């Protein structure tokens, strides 16, 4: 399957594709602002995510450091991201089908369009300003919207047990986001596509 990469931030992001425990192609890649770059992910990937890494720095070996997303120091992670990480978030081939969403149960950190680029099915976006509007108690002081998980690490933001209900910061980003999982047993805003399908994930689509 192709997923095409497009930086539509007036800023550099290093974009990053893994499935947790490998790298998706590549892993990782500098896109500055309007830069496109395709990936290829094996059809049958699952738990598969793409992110957006910002304010990076990285040496001729590709090690470093990203002040949001960065995964173990790598310019090609082989790992998930450490929050706050908009996620695009995609399980392909699974029984015939391919299921693609938007999450927020990481944070936020960079706006993002996740549409497919053959027929049959919608895309998903959050591209609300959920930075700006981020509660004082989830901003991240290295930059971001850090989910209540993440800052707090209790049973009922981390849905420890499988029984949390929505939370006043779950609701935060359910509000600015209403097409993204706020949070683990939110309301499931999953696309069903055709199996196979191909994709473009967009940073910044709005500006």
């Amino acid at each position: 399957a192709t997923f095409e990469i497009v930086n539509r931030c007036s800023y550099t992001v290093w974009a990053a594709a893994s499935k947790g425990d490998a790298a998706l192609d590549a892993g990782g890649r500098q896109l500055n602002s309007g830069e496109s770059w395709t990936i290829n992910v094996e059809p049958g990937t699952n738990g598969g995510k793409i992110w957006a890494r910002t304010d990076c720095y990285f040496d001729d070996s590709g090690s470093g450091i990203c002040k949001t997303g960065d995964c173990g120091g790598l310019l090609r992670c082989k790992r998930f991201g450490r929050p706050p990480t908009t996620l695009a978030e995609f399980s392909l081939n699974q029984y015939g089908k391919d299921y693609i969403d938007i999450s927020n149960i990481k944070g936020f950190n960079v706006p993002m369009d996740f549409s497919p680029t053959t027929r049959g099915c919608r895309g998903v976006r959050c591209a609300a300003d959920i930075v700006g509007q981020c509660p004082a108690k989830l901003k991240a002081p290295g930059g971001g919207c850090n989910d209540a998980c993440t800052v707090f690490q209790t049973s009922e933001y981390c849905c420890t047990t499988g029984k949390c209900g929505p939370t006043e910061y779950s609701r935060f980003f359910k509000r600015l986001c209403p097409d993204a999982f706020s949070y683990v047993l939110d309301k499931p805003t999953t696309v069903t596509c055709p199996g196979s399908s191909n994709y473009r994930v967009t940073f910044c689509p709005t500006a």
